[PDB]
DNA sequence: GCCGTGCGCATTCGCCGTGTT
DNA sequence: TTTACGTTGCGCACGGC
RNA sequence: ACACGGCGAA
């Protein structure tokens, strides 16, 4: 803790918490660096036992070091072979069908996938494959024109949607049977590809030096190899399996070193920029208040549930778990291939969604017994604040259940009270004011005692929402029964924002409006903006259902649409997304997507949606009823991020003399200050090498040609599309972090269980970080105007030159945001 | 400079393992 | 060396009036 | 900075 003892690591931890923890901290540490550095090396293995080391980023900083000397030679060719006066080298014309550094990169990105690939390749084998891979891109390939403008057809979905070496060219080789314009191919038989690749090969050693030698064989040079090779070693220990901590994080102190304790060459930074510039930006900034949040989150203290852990371990292995969705064993033993084929699909996700489990599952068994651990926390650049090790307090259902806070206090009267509140949340039953969700853990006594006494007999629990986080409850409940009001509780009840996007707009712009549907205001009932929303569709639903349009031809028209959705179930779960994207900037078509992705194509799978006869339209359709409907409830929002989006959209512009053309303003990067002191710096940047996509053997970039660079041009687009979610999420953030020095320093909390928009502790402390949740939320809207400060930070600094085009602020509403303290169902 | 025919882009952020049968 | 189909609407770009 | 599957999240 002491600003000195940022020195020597192991001495200053045991000096703090005994040689014991520190050796474990550092092993702990180091371990993860080890394993991090196994998970590389096992893929960079993987990568070359597969011929496919050109993709490994090792490789990349060689590629681009050569794939530009290619044309110094391949083009320095064919502007010499132009000088002869006779017949061309065969190569020539067979290689001139496709773009020529597209050639060089086919080239060494072949070259060494077979110098990797086998161990005993010569000329011939490189050749014929060279030529070989020159060909298919030079016919699947030298489609680019003559087909443009129709090849991005979406005929091909994501073009090679499903990856694959030789499926980019199996679900797209007899798919070349469409006649379409002109048509037919030459193959380029089976004696030019070796030529075709001897003279590359020959381009090759005469332009970079890979291919060396002393029939011969190739090899690659010794340099060029012991290149990538080191490459490799000198980035398999940046991408650390970080773990939990045994002792809490290192405070942070700088943008740089924090969480973690040892000292290595990559320490951690506090926001997660993608350039070293952008963090160095925060490199001076003063923000006690947001060093403060982090610190005093990551030094709260979580223990392992070794009850939640010991059902956990065994039922997910059960042939047939009673957990709603969590991913089997196996398989499902072959897929009629019919529409009963999309196995491919859903296992695909479970092997993956498995895959984190046990990877949660192991961390928890490794760390149970532990009295306690740590994460240490940093934030993503709009400031939102994030664990850092891969199992943590954030994680899902399962995670959150087998973690519990280590420093407990007797329940007592209110605690009780929120932990059967948090209990009913669990289950499921949150949508109804406090009574009713106390009436139904009271009235469900019996079957959270059994799930208390026998989990793997009595599995009510598996059934609710959070089975997981609800079991957690229904121990604890358990506990509270056997010991009373001193029981000693640690569970973290978590309260959640509800909507927080629109509470955090409705707030900034005082809209009652919008505030009402958030829960911004005290109500006897409970208001969910998408319930609501879910509501005007189905008014909508049930009106075209007896009177809107019908089929023509065979595109389904409305009633016979409407009637579908009427047959499914459109229920707030349909409409969320969209609900809460809005504002962010989402259209209608947005929409088509959510709800085809969301509800649609998963049903379908399930095939609980043997009714919708074509996902789109009744996609399209759905997507449609929430935009009107869900127009006509977010207003006040869409006002301010609009606003937002012409700031963006003036400050990204780029401002010419109208008679001269000279710039007179220089496209600009958005930035604002959260209320608690945080920085943010938007800054998109459209790519600087324009990369070419070439199918099959994959994408590459390169030096541009034009000497543009400079710094790397910003993206108005990007800037414009994000600026509203960035701001509000650093809004919430903010709140976040407000929220946390509020409670620790107003009431002494010390738990702190934190996701973004919700905010938990230990039952004892759950009626304060109520208050405290509700008051940081009124103090800063009540403070601070986010939006006209937003203005003060661009009006000036960047800005003018004729640009005074930027809408008003939005009109302030008549929300009382004082009432925020009084609101029962606001939670963040 | 000022309105048509075209083209591009669908909200944003975090992070991981696989690249097949 | 045997899963994979598919639409719907605002600015930014030329650029001939 | 482009890919697929996942999850977290607004
Ligand atoms: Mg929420
Ligand atoms: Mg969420």
């Amino acid at each position: 803790s002491d600003i000195e003892l940022a020195a020597i690591p192991f001495n200053t931890l045991a000096d703090h918490y005994g040689e014991r923890l520190a050796r474990e901290q550092l092993a702990l540490e180091h371990e993860s660096y080890e394993m991090g550095e196994a998970r590389f090396r096992k893929m960079f293995e993987r990568q070359l036992k597969a011929g496919e080391v050109a993709d490994n980023a090792a490789a990349k900083p060689l590629i681009t070091t050569l794939l530009p000397k290619m044309i110094a030679r391949i083009n320095d060719w064919f502007e010499e072979v132009k000088a002869k006066r006779g017949k061309r080298p065969t190569a020539f014309q067979f290689l001139q069908e496709i773009k020529p550094e597209a050639v060089a990169y086919i080239t060494i990105k072949t070259t060494l996938a077979c110098l990797t690939s086998a161990d005993n390749t010569t000329v011939q084998a490189v050749a014929s494959a060279i030529g070989r891979a020159i060909e298919d891109e030079a016919r699947f390939g030298r489609i680019r024109d003559l087909e443009a403008k129709h090849f991005k057809k979406n005929v091909e979905e994501q073009l090679n949607k499903r990856v694959g070496h030789v499926y980019k060219k199996a679900f797209m080789q007899v798919v070349e049977a469409d006649m379409l314009s002109k048509g037919a191919w030459s193959s380029w038989h089976k004696e030019d590809s070796i030529h075709v690749g001897v003279r590359c090969i020959e381009m090759l050693i005469e332009s970079t030096g890979m291919v060396s030698l002393h029939s011969e064989t190739i090899e690659l040079a010794p340099e060029y190899a012991e290149a990538i090779a080191t490459r490799a070693g000198a980035l398999a220990g940046i991408s650390p399996m970080f773990q939990p901590c045994v002792v809490p994080p290192k405070p942070w102190t700088g943008i740089t070193g924090g969480g973690y304790w040892a000292n290595g060459r990559r320490p951690l930074a506090l926001v997660r920029t993608h350039s070293k510039k952008a963090l160095m930006r925060y490199e001076d900034v003063y923000m006690p208040e947001v060093y403060k949040a982090i610190n005093i989150a990551q030094n709260t203290a979580w223990k392992i549930n070794k009850k939640v852990l010991a059902v956990a371990n065994v039922i997910t292995k059960w042939k047939h778990c009673p957990v709603e969705d969590i991913p089997a064993i196996e398989r499902e033993e072959l897929p009629w291939k019919r529409a009963a084929a999309a196995v491919y699909r859903k296992d695909k996700a479970r092997k993956s969604r498995r895959i984190s489990l046990e990877f949660m599952l192991e961390q928890a068994n490794k760390f149970a017994n532990h009295k306690a651990i740590w994460f240490p926390y940093n934030m993503d650049w709009r400031g939102r604040v994030y664990a850092v090790s891969m199992f943590n307090p954030q994680g899902n259902d399962m995670t959150k259940g087998l973690l519990t806070l280590a420093k407990g206090k007797p329940i007592g009267k209110e605690g009780y009270y929120w932990l059967k509140i948090h209990g009913a949340n669990c289950a499921g039953v949150d949508k109804v004011p406090f009574p009713e969700r106390i009436k139904f853990i009271e009235e469900n006594h019996e079957n959270i005692m059994a799930c208390a006494k026998s989990p793997l007999e009595n599995t009510w629990w598996a059934e609710q929402d959070s089975p997981f986080c609800f079991l957690a409850f229904c121990f604890e409940y358990a506990g509270v029964q056997h010991h009373g009001l001193s029981y000693n509780c640690s569970l973290p009840l978590a309260f959640d924002g509800s909507c927080s996007g629109i509470q955090h707009f409705s707030a900034m712009l005082r809209d009652e409006v919008g505030g009402r549907a958030v829960n911004l205001l005290p109500s006897e009932t409970v208001q969910d903006i998408y319930g609501i929303v879910a509501k005007k569709v189905n008014e909508i639903l049930q009106a075209d259902a007896i009177n809107g349009t019908d089929n023509e031809v065979v595109k389904l028209g409305t009633k016979a649409l409407a009637g579908q959705w009427l047959a499914y179930g459109v229920t707030r779960s349909v409409t969320k997304r969209s609900v809460m994207t809005l504002a962010y900037g989402s259209k209608e078509f947005g929409f088509r997507q959510q709800v085809l992705e969301d509800t649609i194509q998963p049903a379908i799978d399930s095939g609980k949606g043997l009714m919708f006869t074509q996902p789109n339209q009744a996609a399209g359709y759905m997507a449609k009823l929430i935009w009107e409907s869900v127009s006509v409830t977010v207003v006040a929002a869409v006002e301010a991020m609009n606003w937002l989006k012409s700031a963006a959209k003036l400050l990204a512009a780029e401002v010419k003399d109208k008679k001269t053309g000279e710039i007179l303003r220089k496209r600009c990067a958005v930035h604002w200050v959260t209320p608690d002191g945080f920085p943010v710096w938007q800054e998109y940047k459209k790519p600087i090498q324009t990369r070419l996509n070439l199918m099959f053997l994959g994408q590459f970039r390169l030096q541009p040609t034009i000497n543009t660079n400079k710094d790397s041009e910003i993206d108005a687009h990007k800037q414009e599309s994000g600026i509203a979610p960035n701001f509000v999420h650093s809004q919430d953030g903010s709140h976040l972090r407000k929220t946390v020095v509020w409670a620790h320093e107003k009431y002494g909390i010390e738990s702190f269980a934190l996701i973004h928009d919700s905010f938990g502790t230990i039952p004892a402390d759950a009626a304060n970080l109520f208050k405290a949740v509700r008051e940081t939320m009124v103090d800063t809207y009540e403070s601070c105007d986010v939006l006209a400060d937003f203005y003060d930070q661009f009006a000036d600094q960047l800005h003018e030159s004729q640009l005074d085009k930027m809408p008003a602020l939005p009109a302030k509403g008549n929300l009382n945001l004082r009432d925020i303290l009084e609101s029962d169902f606001a939670f963040a």
